[PDB]
């Protein structure tokens, strides 16, 4: 009962995996590559993650937000819109190669995001530079889920990286928008949209501008529809992260400070029910006294 989050390394080693993964409850880091801001200034708002990309791994996060810029025509570099993270995508992937490697029957949701304009020297697309450098690189060889199922279960992505495509239209043809016409996202809203030609029918709550009460509404509003439906075919992405504090608190850590646990609370409190992928500011990261949004996350599939 509180077994799965007592061993976060390894927690979707013990589901079915017949499950479809957007059938089961996955805690995801928003912003995931920001935990390599020191600068006090400009971490108030930007800095979202302090934990490494292998410690947010073993903390049980497997949704990566990956938000990238291309910096070179072989190159993307991890950024939080204009601000740069210091590393590249290349580190993001061996990370979680060892990782998947280490814990087979593991697998890793990786979104990838356009975040910021190319640097002038690039004259590729970002899909181009990330299809031809980095999921068609033979150094990625095994690492990516390259199978044709729009909705595959743990069994068929065990030990691989699903894409979840937020570049647009892609030649890629493997993962959840792998299409030519990618996913039509919606700016600061929650909305609906199909995706993988008409397979899938996505649910996003990305309210990034709310104010902090309906801010906290929104993320209720989705788990509440995620609650009474088992249809295999939805899949829930809801936003716990929110830009400039929910226009309440003096940083995005104590933004999460609140609602992290208020939401770890109401998930708690609704039993082992359907949540869906929620992708949180500061994963892993604990107060004293408060209830953990990733163990309550990850607590939430019922074995
Ligand atoms: O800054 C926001 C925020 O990071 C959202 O979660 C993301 O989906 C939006 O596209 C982005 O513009
Ligand atoms: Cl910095």
């Amino acid at each position: 009962s509180d077994s799965l989050s007592k061993s976060p390394e390894n927690w979707m080693s013990k589901l079915d995996d017949g499950k479809h993964l957007t059938e089961i409850n996955i805690p995801g880091s928003h912003d995931s590559g920001s935990f390599t801001l020191k600068d006090p200034v400009k971490s108030v708002w930007a800095k979202t993650q302090d934990k490494d990309y292998l410690t947010q791994m073993k903390s049980g996060v497997r949704f990566f937000d990956i938000r990238g810029r291309a910096s070179a025509d072989n190159m993307i570099s991890v950024h939080h819109g204009m601000v740069y993270l210091h590393h590249e995508l290349g580190k993001f992937l061996d990370d979680a190669k060892y990782y998947l490697s280490a814990y087979p029957n593991e697998t890793i949701v990786m979104s990838m995001k356009k975040d910021y304009d190319s640097d002038s020297k690039v004259t590729k697309t970002f899909e181009e530079i990330f299809r031809e450098y980095y999921y068609n690189n033979p150094q990625y060889q095994n690492l990516f889920y390259t199978g044709s199922n729009a909705n595959p279960t743990l069994k068929e992505t065990k030990g691989k990286i699903v894409l979840f495509n937020r570049m647009g239209g892609t030649y890629i043809k493997s993962g959840y928008g792998a299409d030519t016409s990618g996913i039509q996202w919606a700016d600061n809203a929650t909305f609906e949209t199909k995706i993988n030609n008409g397979s899938l029918n996505l649910k996003v709550q990305d309210e990034y501008k709310d104010y902090y009460d309906k801010k906290v509404e929104a993320v209720k509003n989705l788990l509440a529809k995620a609650k009474t439906d088992s249809n295999k075919d939805n899949v829930y992405v809801n936003f716990l992260s929110v830009a400039s504090g929910g226009s309440a608190f003096n940083s995005t850590y104590n933004y999460a400070s609140h609602i992290n646990p208020e939401i770890a609370k109401t998930i708690k409190a609704n039993g082992k029910a359907r949540t869906g992928w929620l992708i949180v500011d500061y994963a892993g990261y604990t107060w004293p006294g408060y209830d953990d949004i990733v163990s309550e996350i990850i607590d939430s599939n019922k074995l």
